[PDB]
């Protein structure tokens, strides 16, 4: 191929590493050899290796901590109204870019919403439910505001402005669904994200805190959003990169760094990053997870061809949280950007084959 892998490895090194500082090596580098392929010091290798990497540790701990900087001035001035969770690709230490950072959520926590008529025909139907699922269920419906719901969330925004702004110097209050603040130590900004929790079936069949939904509030409408979960994402992740024996996360910052690098991809297009996890999550663990990390690379141009090629698969793939088809909206346009990410895939195992 016609890649330029010095100038690929600049730019990579540029977003997640400028120092240099060591990074822990994957273990299939000391322990492991390619099935397929000195090529690990060839140009294109070290491209794959720092594209799978990510970003430097100090960035993501500057990052969590001036989130937790943040929420000790929250919690000090209302937590005894809200619970303090955090969402991001940097919780699954998935980002690419030094500057990506996680998000505070401060959550409601005095009534939830849920889903009244899943719950009553879950306990209505109890020939298919495990006993500990019964047993879940009964209890919340047992223990089923006082208040005012959107009335506290308008109350925790405001409030959330006025101590923010009493204590760092550059806060945005004026965007809808965050407010932004800029941490001075250490030097991160970070977005306050204020929700309320929405208790799923499923979550309230286990009682699994990841489960657990969020809706976020609009300063603007004075609505809250559309569920979103983002910890079952983060968990889901998190878990299935340890079955994939330290894989899979490799697997996602590798694809994210080839899309960014992508001249024919927009930024912001059809695939984003919540696709990328759901594609690579989807890949049987059994199919990778004993791989040299050269191999990866085959096996994620073989997954992303069997999506262009067979429309049953694709259809199939839903996303980590479970909540959505992948491919169910905008198939066409996602695949044209997966059929260039899987040009790059070829191009990457071509110009390995040829150092080898």
């Amino acid at each position: 191929s016609q890649k330029n892998y010095l100038e690929l490895i600049k730019k990579v090194r540029e977003r997640s590493n400028p120092d240099l500082v060591q990074m822990t090596k994957m273990y299939s580098e000391t322990l492991s050899g390619s099935k397929l392929f000195s090529i690990e010091y060839s140009d294109v290798s070290i491209y794959i290796k720092e594209s799978m990497k990510g970003v430097a540790p100090s960035y993501t701990m500057n990052s969590k901590v001036a989130a937790n900087k943040v929420e000790a001035h929250l919690k000090k001035s209302h937590g005894n109204l809200v619970d303090f969770e955090r969402q991001g690709s940097v919780m699954t230490n998935t980002h690419i870019l030094k500057e990506n950072d996680v998000d505070l959520v401060q959550i409601t926590n005095k009534s939830s919403e849920f889903d009244h008529k899943g719950l009553e025909k879950a306990l209505n139907n109890t020939s298919v439910l495990k006993t500990e699922e019964i047993l879940n269920l009964k209890k919340h419906k047992e223990n089923f505001y006082q208040g005012n719901q959107i009335d506290d969330l308008k109350y925790v925004r405001l409030k959330s402005e006025l101590v923010l702004s009493s204590t760092y110097k550059t806060v945005d209050i004026e965007k809808e669904n965050s407010i932004y603040v800029k941490v001075t130590e250490p030097e991160r900004d970070i977005d306050v994200v204020t929700a309320t929790y929405y208790k799923s079936v499923d979550f309230m069949k286990t009682n699994d805190k990841s489960r657990k939904g969020i809706q976020i509030y609009n300063k603007k409408t004075g609505k809250i959003n559309d569920v979103d979960y983002p910890f079952l994402s983060i968990e889901r992740i998190n878990v299935k990169d340890i079955i994939s024996n330290r894989r899979l996360k490799n697997m996602i910052r590798f694809l994210k760094n080839i899309k960014y690098d992508c001249p024919h991809i927009e930024n912001k297009g059809s695939i984003r990053s919540f696709h990328i996890n759901a594609i690579c999550y989807n890949i049987d663990v059994k199919k990778y997870e004993d791989l040299h990390y050269l191999d990866l690379v085959s096996i994620l141009y073989q997954e992303l061809t069997n999506i262009i090629s067979n429309k049953s698969y694709r259809d199939n793939i839903k996303s980590v949280d479970g909540c959505e088809y992948i491919f169910e909206f905008d198939c066409a346009k996602k695949l044209i950007e997966i059929e260039f990410l899987s040009q790059e895939l070829d191009s990457i195992i071509a110009d390995l084959h040829n150092q080898s």
